[PDB]
């Protein structure tokens, strides 16, 4: 038993819901939650830029310090750093950009890093801002991630087109 409520179970492992991660994350304080990263961990936007800003920049901060030390991730790849106010943890995915001419194959490597957690909320990598057909992100979450995942949407109209298409 876990602290998420008010979710639609899509599969064994993976729920839906319509909300805000940001304050989906502020009232579970999971141990993960997932961002949409870029590999320069430069959150400017789309649910970065919302992640970042509910931590009054610290999770920039701390992402700029990462950078300068390791260099950036790769498309696919991922890196744990904390999780500020939002969440014990904040397990950064870089997803392809569509709008960069990023191979969406990428998006199924991207998912992989979800299974190194037993729990987590998440968006749908490479949706919105990113380019990607949300409906094929959510199939490929599906189909890749084994671990428990509590998907959060914030447009209430593609949470129903999600919902209502899911196979
Ligand atoms: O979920 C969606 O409907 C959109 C938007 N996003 C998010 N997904 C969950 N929580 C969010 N909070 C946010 C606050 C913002 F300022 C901007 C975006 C998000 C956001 C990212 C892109 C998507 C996920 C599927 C396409």
């Amino acid at each position: 038993v876990n602290s998420f409520s008010g979710y639609l179970k899509l599969t064994d492992n993976v729920y839906i819901k319509n909300a805000d991660i940001v304050e989906e994350a502020k009232k579970v304080k999971p141990t993960v939650v997932v961002n949409a990263a870029n590999v320069y961990l430069k959150h400017g936007g789309g649910v970065a830029g919302a992640l970042n800003k509910a931590t009054n920049n610290a999770m920039q901060v701390e992402s700029d310090d990462y950078i300068a030390t390791n260099g950036p991730l790769k498309v696919g790849g991922s890196c744990v750093l904390s999780g500020h106010n939002l969440a014990k943890h904040c397990l950064h995915v870089v997803g392809p950009n569509v709008n960069k001419g990023e191979d969406i194959q990428l998006l199924k490597s991207a998912y992989e890093n979800f299974n190194q957690h037993e729990v987590l909320l998440a968006p749908l990598l490479s949706a919105g801002i990113f380019g990607a057909d949300p409906i094929h992100s959510l199939r490929v979450c599906v189909d890749t991630v084994r671990t428990n995942v509590y998907l959060a949407v914030f447009d209430k109209n593609l949470y129903d087109k999600l919902v209502s298409s899911f196979l």
